[PDB]
C-alpha cells in the first residue's frame, strides 16, 4: 500500500482552463469530499489554472481535508502540437498519463472539472478492470431522441467499432501500474503523432484516441451509471447516476451555468459553501 500511503486512497486528477471552468472545479472536490471517508489527493494540470485558483487551493484542501499536487509537465517537441488551447488542454487528459504521476502512484482518475459526484470514488478504485490499462463509461444510448447526433451510431464510427462501445472521455480511471506495463502511454502518443497528420482527424481528441485505440489497449467499459450526461442519458437514470458530466447539448445549445442549476439541485449548494468558504478566507 506504498501509493495509499505516499499519496492516498482516491486520486482524482483535473484540468481547468477559465474562472468558469475553475469555480466547477472546486464544486467538482467538493462533492468527491462529502461523498467519501476515504483519503483523497487532487492532482491538477498547473500550466491551466488561474493564479488565484492556486492561491485558493490550500484553503480549500484545509476546509474539505485533502491532499493535492500540481503537475507541471512539458509537450514533447517531437510531439505534434495542438495550436487550439481546448484541444492542448485534451492532450494533456490522454497523451501523458504514464508521465505527470509519480511511479509510486498506481491508480488515478480523471473526473472532469464540470462533473458533480454523487458517490464513493473509492468503488471506481475498487472496479475490476480485468487487465485493462484504463475504464471509461461508454456514451448512453438511453435518450432515444438524440439518436440523430450520435455520429458514432453510423459513418465512420459505427464501422471502425464493430459494435464495440464508444465512450465518453469525462471520467476515466487509470490502472497506472498496467498502464505502464503495457507502454500504454508511449503507443498512445504514436498513434497520435500519426493520425494528428491529417487535421480533419480526432476531432474530439481526448475521446477519439482511447475509442480508436480499445482493439489493442483495452478499454474495460465502466458501468452506464458512472457517468451520466442529460444530452445522451435518460432521466429515469439520473437517480443511478454516481457522477454527473454537464456536457453539451448540441440540440439546446443551453449555457453551462443554466445546464448545472437546472439539472443539480446540489449544484448550488456547493457553490455558495466554496464562496462561503472565500468570503471567511478574505476576512
Ligand atoms: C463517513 O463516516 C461517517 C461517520 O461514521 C458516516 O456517518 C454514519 O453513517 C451511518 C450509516 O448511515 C450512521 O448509522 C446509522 O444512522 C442512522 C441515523 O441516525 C441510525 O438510525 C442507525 O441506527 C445508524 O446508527 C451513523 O449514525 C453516521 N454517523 C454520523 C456521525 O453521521 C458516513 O456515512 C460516512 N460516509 C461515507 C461516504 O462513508
Ligand atoms: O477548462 C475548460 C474546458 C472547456 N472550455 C470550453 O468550453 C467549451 C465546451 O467544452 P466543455 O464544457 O468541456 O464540453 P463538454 O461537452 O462538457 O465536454 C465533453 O466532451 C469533451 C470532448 O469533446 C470531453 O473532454 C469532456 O470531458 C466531456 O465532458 C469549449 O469552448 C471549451 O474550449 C473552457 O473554456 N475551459
Ligand atoms: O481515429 C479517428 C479519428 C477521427 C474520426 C472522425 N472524427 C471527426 C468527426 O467526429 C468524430 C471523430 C474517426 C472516425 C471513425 C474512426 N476513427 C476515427
Ligand atoms: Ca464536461
Amino acid at each position: 500500500s506504498v501509493s495509499k500511503t505516499e499519496h492516498a486512497e482516491i486520486n482524482i486528477f483535473s484540468v481547468a482552463s477559465g474562472h468558469l471552468y475553475e469555480r466547477m472545479l472546486n464544486i467538482m472536490m467538493a462533492s468527491v469530499m462529502h461523498h467519501t471517508n476515504h483519503t483523497v489527493k487532487f492532482w491538477f494540470i498547473e500550466q491551466f489554472l488561474s493564479p488565484s485558483f492556486k492561491d485558493f487551493i490550500p484553503h480549500m484542501a484545509a476546509e474539505y481535508g485533502f491532499k493535492y499536487e500540481m503537475v507541471t509537465y512539458k509537450w514533447p517537441h517531437w510531439l505534434r502540437q495542438q495550436k487550439e488551447k481546448q484541444r492542448e488542454i485534451w492532450g494533456y487528459k490522454i497523451l501523458f498519463l504514464d508521465v505527470l504521476f509519480p511511479l509510486s502512484l498506481d491508480k488515478v482518475i480523471f473526473v472532469d472539472a464540470d462533473q458533480i459526484v454523487r458517490t464513493d470514488m473509492y468503488d471506481l478504485v475498487e472496479h475490476p478492470l480485468d487487465g485493462a490499462p484504463y475504464g471509461f463509461a461508454p456514451m448512453c444510448d438511453s435518450r432515444v431522441e438524440m439518436e440523430g447526433y450520435r455520429f458514432w451510431k453510423t459513418g465512420y464510427w459505427a464501422n471502425y467499432l464493430k459494435g464495440k462501445p464508444y465512450h465518453i472521455s469525462a471520467l476515466y480511471v487509470v490502472d497506472l501500474q498496467r498502464f505502464r506495463e503495457l507502454a500504454a502511454g508511449d503507443r498512445l502518443r504514436q498513434q497520435y503523432h500519426a493520425l494528428s497528420a491529417d487535421p480533419n482527424s480526432l476531432a474530439n481528441l481526448d475521446q477519439d484516441l482511447p475509442n480508436h485505440m480499445q482493439f489493442t489497449i483495452p478499454i474495460a467499459t465502466l458501468p452506464q451509471e458512472w457517468l451520466w450526461c442529460e444530452t445522451w442519458c435518460s432521466d429515469e437514470t439520473l437517480k443511478d447516476a454516481r457522477t454527473i458530466d454537464l456536457c453539451n447539448n448540441p440540440m439546446t445549445k443551453e449555457p453551462k451555468l443554466d445546464r448545472a442549476r437546472r439539472q443539480v439541485p446540489e449544484w448550488t449548494k456547493y457553490d455558495e459553501e466554496i464562496a462561503e468558504l472565500a468570503r471567511r478566507v478574505r476576512e
